């Protein structure tokens, strides 16, 4: 019996029967709308044809009526469905939550020099974090929010590494990034900064804090201003 | 109950009740289209006149005949429909451009311009981002979510021998977006290891931008142009 | 009135109407054959045998089953009746329809050479009986796309890439890229695709070149053939053919 | 007749019929605990400038309240749906045979370790290119809210290929459903002898073995750890 | 007229049409098994202070769906289909070197081949299998061409043989056996079966024995050359 309890989940059962019972109670529910409103006062009182055909048209002449009949039903029907439509469209649009992703593995915490840079320009902006140790960790992680959360866009915060060979993770990681991407429209703001880009550990210091701003900066752009880097087109 | 209107979102119960009630308004209404038309007339013809002791199979299979021709013409119907839909990519929807703010030269317009001219009847969407590496969940979003039924990739790949990557990075995204739904997007790169100074650079650019949009319309509406071409 | 109508498109809900009209005909339908056909003809005890009345006596009480049985074995044998004529119907379904039509050969507005036409003509060779829809394309990093419809938006059970690739220790990439592209062609459907790439390095002059596409079109091809119809051959073909 | 097995097979006809029966008894049962409960007391007990009019509206407002009854009872069904024992589960470690030094239990140690209820889950394959399908079908066909990627590397300036190559499904096998597949790599190439190996590899094992705990239960801390060092290695 | 009996298949409306009207019967029947046939011979805390009794007839039902469960997975059990697929640009059939060692750890393996001409199809193929036959795992016996440029082709095809078993939940057991490997004919021909058979044998157990594998652990175990050790 304690094996039971995992058909139902796995399968979820539950969610299936509920969204339908809404279905059956929420379609013959829009029904008496126009059945008991939208149609009795809307189509009371309102052709003269007589013709060349018959009476095995007598036929189509009856098919005519039929049509007119349906369409009385069905044109009530398709106004109803306009009407829905309506509400549809108008619900809440470009004020949302940008969350951004970290790494453990990285050197140099660049989580706030950007959720500032962004907070400032704008301060309806509810940000959300998450980290992960790996730099070839962040895209499922990413995704997740982007799947599970609005995460309308988001940015790759994080630090790849040193010597020839480690130049493979980048190229790795990024494939599954824009995957990501792609898996569902949303551009995850990849923000790397390999390390090999300095001589110190001060100059590589400012370079990635620097860095983690002016991208957190074309976040507000193509999350209210388009037009900017539209005009941004050297 | 400030937490109710959340449900009724997120599961889009509207969404439903209204696309099945509809089919119900959308079936019944064809219906008769049959029961009272094309049936009630064109019946004078196929009786079909006369397979595998004691025995109303025949007179019965008469019937499921004709229902198979009322189901049959339905289907019939339905083909014809979607012919006379599928005229609709006789007639063309948009092309789409999207580019970089990566970029040192802007093709966008070098290339609009080649565009318009050999067609007026193609009206234009722009898009831009930041990054060579994004191009894509962009490329795609027109692709997915507004016709588009092309896109020039607008970009300028960088220098050295190791921003090759980038190239080969974002190539696979490309056609991965392409694959993800057919659509042709012209990959339209320019590497900046392909001249010796600003001038020559430039001159490059904007020419191949062209050249580019150029095969766009033949894409488009001269498929021909392009078969002779081959090879 | 015209923004409805475009409301109306992008969704696709004629294609659920419809789907959904059809059922109710298609059901109603197979139905009819059973309710007039397959069971009024079926229905005697008789033949066959074993029913039950294992010493149906005092009990006190233990019985359901025997009743049940009956109506229940009566609604099986209706059930059962209609099962088989499915079957059989599935089975003149296969058996029928080896009527086939089309192949599709996609090209280079890149290559040097028409190889299409000499991979064609080996092709209705072969066979005859062969739809050939020939399309091309610009770039060489394009045909995926195109394949690809045409292995969705058309039957095309298969397909030739008759292509070609370039010079440079650099251009390499391409070839690549593109092959990337047409397995996930190849993936994104089960429809296999000959890649009848052919790279320019492979010579010394024009006309050795030439030689050479060609030569090869045709191989594939010839592939293309067994692999659509002689899978038997190329059974034995494997250890160098 | 031993054909007919086939397509009873095939079309799997026994699913459809159960889940399809269900949703009879599923339905009906959530109905009951409105018709029956949250309605016969929860609600119970709390001339027109006219035309076609007011009892027109007046039935369509009772139609429209029997909706809310639905809505209302949709709404418990939903709550009464928990969060609870979520984090705790199953974690479960995919090994090598292709592998020189077994990692599996150096990580296996540290985890029962931090926490007991960690019911873990072994299973293995041959060499590296495999491991996908396998742990995929793990965090596919059993809780394994993660998991790891026990598996060795190798050493020629060609087989580097592996890492790239297995890898890029890794993180498939991530996007493709959204659970961290911790990836568990020990290049050869990173010893001069063999007991230099051995350590560099156990010792490895447990410093995601960590993170796997962290990322199971304990998010904040990584959080802090956040910009500032831990190279997972040596 | 002879443009139609392409929708009803490329649709295949009739397959659904009947597995539709089966549910009903299906269902149905079923059903009187417990309406007529389990429920008539039959006849949580406090508050003093119908739903349950609901729910006792629902909680039945439950239960019979799990008895059919257990009736589903009695009718066969992890003893079945392997079909293997190999080259045609090889250089030596493999098939044979592992389909023998196959039918000798077991003779119940159903073998079920097939082949193609270039190095990169398989995975459609292979994939084909595994999706449209119950190949419950496959094997791939390839071999790739020589020149420090085709190695591209290993790369390539892996990737998608990585899709291969991505998009489903099977085990495709690459056999990719290179060229330069060996200095002349015999000896790769060599390197080469033997390595195919070594797979198949892992290819016993991936199937039925896993415990084999659990022991080998990060112990040896390197098909190939000269098996290197732990
Ligand atoms: C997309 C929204 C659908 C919500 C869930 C209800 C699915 C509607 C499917 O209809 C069913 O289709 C079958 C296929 O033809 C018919 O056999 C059958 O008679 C009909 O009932």
């Amino acid at each position: 019996f304690s094996e039971f309890k995992e058909f139902l989940y796995e399968y979820k059962v539950i969610p299936l029967a509920i969204a339908f019972i809404m279905g059956i109670a929420s379609t013959a529910l829009i029904k008496s709308f126009v059945d008991n409103i939208i149609m009795p006062i809307i189509t009371p009182f309102v052709e003269t044809a007589t013709v060349e055909l018959g009476p095995i048209v007598i036929s189509w002449g009856a098919f005519l009526g039929e049509l007119v009949n349906f369409i009385i039903i069905a044109f009530a029907v398709f106004i109803i469905a306009k009407k829905v439509l309506q509400e549809e469209k108008v619900e809440k649009k470009m004020t949302k939550k940008v969350g951004i992703v970290d790494t453990t593995f990285a050197r140099v915490d660049m989580a706030s020099i950007a959720i500032k840079k962004l907070k400032e320009l704008s301060p309806n902006i509810k940000i959300i974090r998450k980290t992960v140790p790996g730099i070839k960790d962040l895209p499922v992680a990413c995704k997740k929010l982007l799947e599970e959360e609005g995460c309308d866009i988001v940015m790759a915060l994080g630090m790849p590494g040193k010597a020839e060979k480690d130049k493979v993770c980048a190229h790795e990681a990024s494939l599954g990034l824009m995957l990501a991407q792609l898996m569902t429209n949303k551009h995850i703001i990849e923000v790397f900064v390999h390390e090999d880009e300095a001589k110190d550990d001060k100059e590589l210091d400012w370079l990635a804090k620097r860095r983690a701003e002016e991208h957190a900066e074309n976040v507000y752009y193509l999350l209210f201003k388009p037009e900017y880097l539209t005009r941004m087109a050297k």
